């Protein structure tokens, strides 16, 4: 899903959802999207390319 992060955002969302990242240890998406999900809608960039298992369980996609 686009979300709340347009083609320009696209390439910031990956910096929004970075810090969220960065306070697991990495693309640990059940744990960067409790932090990352302060950014409501550019979570959805985070899950865009991570929709699989968790990611239905993350509540995105």
């Amino acid at each position: 899903a686009m979300g709340k992060c347009s083609v320009l955002k696209k390439v910031a969302c990956a910096a929004a959802i970075a810090g969220a990242v960065a306070a697991c240890g990495g693309i640990d998406l059940p744990c960067v999207l409790a932090a990352l999900k302060a950014a409501e809608g550019c979570a959805s960039c985070f899950c865009e390319d991570h929709c699989h298992g968790v990611c239905k369980d993350l509540h995105l996609c």
